[PDB]
């Protein structure tokens, strides 16, 4: 699994379950095109989010639907979305874990690359 | 000024000076219209980034060129860019401060919103 | 004002008012001596917490009562306290700002040094 | 194990390997008693840091030697140490995971409880 996520809820002290996300690829032209979607399970993770064949070198954007998550928790969020934009396999294939720490008016995006 | 930023560098323990950013406004069709650009000063701020009149209610996107910042600092960063997207309702002298804390492989974005 | 703080609330998107904190100075024998206490105003700051004369070089500890901050809002927090421990002026006098970003189960502590 | 840690390096984008830490239990007299030491493996973790027998309800301190970590990485750090203090099993017994995101001048401490 070349692309993994781990989302934590800083209000409740649990993983953030049922967070919807979208994975897009940047075109040669210059825009975005959506290639996969997923929803986190109760551990804040998504297994088999994409295949290694869907994940060639290039720039990708992962859009986390934090607004819906907080709304479904009964809280008022600030951000309309949380976007993580990165160049993948710039100099050699490897595995990516996007860690995301959520609060209604704040998030922290970190990356663990192996 | 209804929209301020504060950017800090978590490696050096200073504000992040000379960071370029773009402010865009979501249009009715769902695209984006650029409405301002700026570069942080040595305190990590941009004074008078936009006027009250340029900042009506709606969705905005603030795009911070952190890649260039880290490259110039001599570190190889993870993120191509940092984007903060939010719905503004700037009724009643309601001000937004976007705080951003930068690390080469991490950032934290928070907002402070007045009343 | 060599020692300043800026505390923010990541749940509601405001500065964290009425946060009590204590400043202690490490002693030769390894112990801690309290030198100042204070409470953040509504901007999340404390003015005139200590003087330059009270702030010689050495190890300090700033203890933030985050538990009461969350308890008094009716939320349930994780940490008993937030403690920021640092060596001050190890290469000369400076000015120190401790920024603190608070959520019930998380905080981020950063320093701005001049 | 009832107490796990996960330490990430936000400069390199990897787990923080070989971080030393100490676990202490607050005593009735307001002091601290050390109950364990440990050192993270290359995944930023410590397997079996303590046992259930060592973990009655009460306040605990986990002290992470982050200064030595950054010194070895060849960076100049701000904090002397990173300290996490929390009340364990306040409303009954729980399992705890402490997440720590490290930068030379910043850290984020988060908790995942049960
Ligand atoms: O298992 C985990 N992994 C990561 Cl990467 C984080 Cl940030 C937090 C936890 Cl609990
Ligand atoms: O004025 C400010 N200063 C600092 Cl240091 C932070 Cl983190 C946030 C704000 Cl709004």
């Amino acid at each position: 699994c070349p692309l993994m996520v781990k989302i934590l809820d800083a209000v409740k002290g649990t993983p953030a379950g049922s967070v919807a996300l979208k994975v897009s690829q940047k075109t040669a032209d210059g825009g975005w095109t959506q290639i996969a979607t997923g929803v986190t399970d109760a551990t804040g993770e998504i297994h088999n989010l994409i295949t290694e064949q869907q994940f060639p070198a290039g720039v990708y954007r992962v859009e986390f639907d934090t607004k819906a998550y907080w709304t479904n928790q009964g809280s008022t969020p600030f951000h309309e979305v949380a976007e993580v934009v990165f160049d993948a396999h710039p100099e050699g294939h490897r595995h990516y874990t996007l860690a995301l720490l959520l609060s209604p008016f704040s998030y922290t995006t970190t990356a663990v690359v192996s």
